[PDB]
């Protein structure tokens, strides 16, 4: 396992645009393309996205292309954030997995702000952490998936994903 198939798991496929678990068109893997209201705005952004006139719909092949781009981006978000930075320089490969999740799922910015828990995984008190971050908006609304990232951070290792 790992992060691609971690986050295919958790985001699903879909090849026509789609509201997200929020209400906001989204297509593919979990690739979001406007907060607003407008079908006509999300497709815009989409046309924008994939460089041709796709009519709200997309190729396997291109939602997989938008899917390396946003990991990527979330990557390099991480690494260029003071904040999150060092928490995942200091984390094992599994763990960084569970942070990369979070920050494609919710943004830098989101992430950024569990300063507490940020802290907990910094130390290494993984059941801490755990239960610090399931005190959030993110495990009540989506409590399947924020489990398996928590559980994921706990242990380190991929069991809540086979
Ligand atoms: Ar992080
Ligand atoms: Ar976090
Ligand atoms: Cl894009
Ligand atoms: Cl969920």
């Amino acid at each position: 396992m790992n992060i691609f198939e971690m986050l295919r798991i958790d985001e699903g496929l879909r090849l026509k645009i789609y509201k997200d678990t929020e209400g906001y068109y989204t297509i593919g893997i979990g690739h979001l393309l406007t907060k607003s209201p407008s079908l006509n705005a999300a497709k815009s952004e989409l046309d924008k996205a994939i460089g041709r006139n796709t009519n709200g719909v997309i190729t396997k092949d291109e939602a997989e292309k938008l899917f390396n781009q946003d990991v990527d981006a979330a990557v390099r978000g991480i690494l260029r954030n003071a904040k999150l930075k060092p928490v995942y320089d200091s984390l094992d490969a599994v763990r960084r997995a569970a942070a990369i999740n979070m920050v494609f799922q919710m943004g830098e910015t989101g992430v950024a702000g569990f300063t507490n828990s940020l802290r907990m995984l910094q130390q290494k008190r993984w059941d801490e952490a755990a239960v610090n971050l399931a005190k959030s908006r993110w495990y009540n609304q989506t409590p399947n998936r924020a489990k398996r990232v928590i559980t994921t951070f706990r242990t380190g290792t991929w069991d809540a994903y086979k």
